[PDB]
């Protein structure tokens, strides 16, 4: 009676990178922070020691009017964010680079004129969710192939003006 054999239920997947370094640039935010969890539970494991480095250069966040498409005293607000990322792989240098955006707009109620703008706080809770889902997808697109080739042609180029130089 042999009984050598394992259970199942094999849930678990294989993604492109298995192991990745979650890193900003200038300080820290909830983008960089939300990554790092986001990642962690897509199955990802992230370390320090990741050869391929997610590095966050910068956030914006536009606030501005966009005024009222008529010759009424409507007006809403927009918002635009900006998340600035790098593809760091070895030797400090750039695989690719990238930034992601979302693009909402504000309800802007004539009773609200005020309430608008005290409003106009509350998306920002929500607009944390968006960062996230979108500018997370893009490292399921990418693979080792993509970024091994990256380091090379950039060596390539790095390397080549220094002979070309004297």
């Amino acid at each position: 009676g042999t009984s050598g054999f394992q259970l199942r239920g094999l849930g678990d997947a294989q993604f492109a990178l298995k192991e990745i370094d979650v890193s900003a640039r200038n300080a820290y935010g909830p983008t960089v922070r939300e990554l790092k969890e986001t990642l962690e539970n897509s199955g990802v494991k992230v370390t320090s020691n990741a050869p391929y480095h997610l590095v966050l250069v910068r956030e914006d966040n536009q606030q501005r009017t966009v005024s009222y498409t008529g010759s009424a005293r409507g007006a809403e607000f927009e918002l635009t964010n900006t998340i600035n990322y790098e593809i760091v792989g070895a030797n400090d240098l750039v695989l690719m680079s990238n930034q992601v955006q979302v693009q909402k707009v504000y309800v802007h109620d004539e009773n609200n004129l005020i309430g608008s703008d005290q409003e106009a706080a509350q998306l920002r809770s929500e607009m944390r969710r968006d960062l996230i889902q979108q500018l997370s997808m893009r490292l399921q697109a990418l693979t080792p192939a993509q970024l091994d080739e990256a380091q090379r042609q950039a060596e390539a180029k790095a390397k080549a003006e220094a002979e070309a130089l004297r």
